[PDB]
């Protein structure tokens, strides 16, 4: 666990993206306000090792946002961060029904024809999540980042699911259509 105090200092270079406090209205930047600390832990050493200059192929989570961002910080360091944000306070944003209808159908009830589950069985009927598992937070999520993270586990881009195996079989399931839907619904649950 992370020393939040400590996390606030060590994360000037975020800000401009991420918010000083882990809310930007940046669509495509992710809210890291109130996240799970054991999941923006993981996701940090993930984003550390695939965003290096040089990185091995397919090894954590490349954001080209990130690039070498995170290389100067030690373990301790990533650890305070997480503890930092998921200290913050996440907000909600817009769920438009045109869209978050069927997001919420697909939330709750999956796709049990092609053998797809719920989300909610892991990632809440409010979309809290379940840190203590590493099961992230998804409600209030930005949408955009949200489909994006969909598209990307079913397109093999993002592979750091691999000690599960979870997302890339989940997302493997969703049409063009059911990620737009299912991110407006996520972007306005709690
Ligand atoms: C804008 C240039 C950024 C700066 C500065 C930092 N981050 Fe970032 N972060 C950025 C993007 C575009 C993304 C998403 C990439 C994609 O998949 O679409 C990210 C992602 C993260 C995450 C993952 C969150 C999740 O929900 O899984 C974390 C934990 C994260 N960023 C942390 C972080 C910190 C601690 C930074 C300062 C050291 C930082 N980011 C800067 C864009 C930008
Ligand atoms: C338990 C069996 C799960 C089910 C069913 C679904 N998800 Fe999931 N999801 C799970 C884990 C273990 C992870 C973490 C992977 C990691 O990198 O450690 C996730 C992650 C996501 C994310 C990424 C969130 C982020 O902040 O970047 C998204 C957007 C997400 N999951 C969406 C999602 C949806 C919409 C699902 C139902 C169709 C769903 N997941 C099911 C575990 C499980």
């Amino acid at each position: 666990a992370g020393d939040a105090e400590a996390g606030q200092g060590k994360v000037a270079v975020c800000g401009a993206c991420h918010g000083v406090d882990g809310n930007s209205p940046a669509p495509n930047f992710p809210k890291l306000a109130g996240q799970g600390e054991r999941y923006l832990l993981k996701q940090l050493q993930d984003i550390k090792a695939g965003s290096t200059p040089g990185a091995p192929e397919g090894v954590g989570r490349k954001v080209l946002e990130m690039t070498g961002m995170l290389d100067p910080l030690s373990d301790q360091d990533l650890e305070d961060i997480a503890a930092y944000f998921s200290s913050q306070k996440g907000s909600v944003g817009y769920a438009d029904p045109a869209l978050a209808k069927q997001g919420e159908k697909l939330f709750r009830g999956g796709k049990l024809d092609q053998g797809m589950p719920a989300c909610t069985g892991c990632h809440a009927p409010n979309g809290v999540g379940n840190d203590l598992a590493g099961f992230p937070k998804l409600g209030g999520q930005h949408a955009a980042y949200t489909a994006k993270q969909l598209t990307d586990f079913r397109e093999g881009n993002r592979t750091n699911d691999g000690d599960t195996m979870i997302m890339r079989g989940v997302a493997a399931k969703l049409s063009n259509k059911d990620i737009e839907a299912l991110s407006s619904y996520i972007q306005g649950l709690h």
